[PDB]
């Protein structure tokens, strides 16, 4: 899990929504009558209405992860 | 799990949208009656209405990820 | 779990939204009668209405993470 | 768990919001008899109405992190 | 858990919300009837309405965190 | 847990909110009939309603942080 | 938990908000009927209606905490 960036040297933009009633669900976990429930989360949730990601990383950017899950 | 990214150097744009009565769902772990319900996330989960995504990396970018699960 | 992130050297823009009656959800446990649930975070969680990034890293990030479940 | 970030040297903007009756939930761990209830929580958990990122990271940044679960 | 950040040397903006009615949850954990019931936070946690971060880290910025839950 | 920040050397904005009828929670820990409650707490719970956060950092910038939860 | 900050040498700003009906709560722990209840702080709990941090760090900064909970 290695992530290297690397980055050497020597216009009209819109995003536009009209939203009326929304119900956004991420990550969900719905249960009746179990004995265990695990939500491990490791990585990136965006949620929302208007999500909106621009221009993002202009220079070097790593964005390494990691996650595990172990049962014995 | 190696991610490696390089940059070596010596207009109109638009998103519309007009949603009425939206119901959006991303992971969703719906169940009844279990014992177990593990929901392991580690990459990228973008919910919304309008993910938007413009632009992004300009330069060098690495989204070195892992996961895993282990049962015994 | 390593991330490097080097720069070396020697317009206009807008989001909008109308957002009437929203209802968000992100990372949701719901459960009834378990006996064990777990919520383990360790990435990242970005809720809202407007979940708007812009123009990040502009010079050097490293967002390395990592995270884990062990059960014996 | 390493993060390394180095800079090494020698526009109109808007972000637009008009919610009415807006409900919004991050990390939610809703339960009915159990016995045990964990949120381990060592990311970054961003909610509201308008959240908002905008020209972070000008030069150098290093967001390491980790978390764990043991259970014996 | 290292986190480094290094910087070595020799416009209009707006964020705009009108929000009625706003109801913002962060981390929450809710439940009836357990026994035990543990939040541990060491991210960080940015709870609002308008929840506005601009033109953070211009220099060198280190957010090194870590946290673990050991139960035997 | 080692943060290091070093930094070496030889425009119009705004936010605006106008909100009616907010209610923010930040780190909630709501239950009834236990027996155990824990709410630790190692990191940077900031809520509000306007939780805005400007050109923070512009030197340089540590913190460093840990916690714990052991129960035997 | 080592933090270290050093920093080595040889515009138009605003704020604004209008709130009527504001209840803001932070690090809340409400229960009923338990046997224990610990509240441990150790970060840093920032609440209010309008949590503003402006320019902050503007040379050398070092933040290190730390916090645990150890019960036999």
């Amino acid at each position: 899990v290695v992530a290297a960036a690397e980055k050497t040297k020597q216009g009209v933009l819109y995003v536009g929504s009209k939203t009326k009633e929304g119900v956004v669900h991420g990550v969900a976990t719905v249960a009746e009558k179990t004995k265990e429930q695990v939500t491990n989360v490791g990585g990136a949730v965006v949620t929302g209405v208007t999500a909106v990601a621009q221009k993002t990383v202009e220079g070097a950017g790593s964005i390494a992860a990691a996650t595990g899950f172990v049962k014995k």
